[PDB]
């Protein structure tokens, strides 16, 4: 499992503004927790906590 910017299709996240949405989103994939986090490198995103292993999260620089 991991803590990271969850991906969508091609190393892109869910640009969310409702931590709660994440709290539901991440765990919905099987994460233990879920919060929307933001940094800059890739902007804002959902930081899934203890997200399972089958979900390639994203960290490239730019989504594509």
């Amino acid at each position: 499992v991991r803590d990271a910017y969850i991906a969508k299709n091609y190393n892109c996240v869910y640009e969310c503004f409702r931590d709660s949405y994440c709290n539901d989103l991440c765990t919905k994939n099987g994460a233990s927790s879920g919060y929307c986090q933001w940094a800059g490198k890739y902007g804002n995103a959902c930081w899934c906590y203890a997200l399972p292993d089958n979900v390639p999260i994203r960290v490239p620089g730019k989504c594509h």
